[PDB]
């Protein structure tokens, strides 16, 4: 499968560089952490008009290669490669369904792939590595756009090297 490219047409690096996920619609918005309702710490990933560019991410595969392809299962995380926190996971959370949230552990192979969609890319979540995955889209609740499983309604991004 194809090499994933940033907004300058360069291969997206495996962990070494961070990237903004820039929505192609939803006007201007960037990635942020929010509370869902009641939790003490904001750990739900949202797209927030008030946080542009937002929190950049790193895409990680345990394969030896220094670039990412659309075929690779990925961990995606906020923060440095060295830090255990910021790792995205998909969690059952009552208002949202299956919400994208940050965690501080990480499996050998991550839950996600980055796949070509429209003018850019979508994030796809894989309950099971040998089966079709489920598009990540946006769930609007409580004055926030939560990144959440919403198959058929993917949020489309371009990937801008945080440089």
């Amino acid at each position: 499968s194809s090499v994933v490219v940033d907004t300058n047409g360069q291969p997206v690096s495996n962990g070494a560089d961070a990237y903004y996920l820039v929505p192609v619609s939803h006007g201007h918005a960037g990635l942020a952490l929010a509370k869902i309702g009641n939790e003490a710490e904001p750990r739900a990933v949202v797209l927030d008009p008030h946080h542009r560019p937002g929190l950049p991410v790193r895409f990680e595969s345990p394969l030896r290669i220094n670039i990412i392809k659309e075929s690779y299962f990925l961990n995606i995380k906020f923060g440095p490669s060295s830090s255990d926190s910021g790792v995205w996971d998909v969690i059952q959370q009552d208002p949202i369904g299956l919400a994208v949230k940050v965690t501080d552990t990480k499996s050998l192979l991550g839950p996600f792939k980055v796949e070509k969609e429209g003018e850019g890319y979508k994030i796809v979540y894989y309950p099971e590595r040998g089966q079709t995955g489920l598009d990540i889209g946006l769930v609007h609740r409580n004055d926030k756009y939560y990144l959440a499983v919403k198959d058929g309604e993917p949020c489309v991004f371009k990937i801008r090297k945080a440089t």
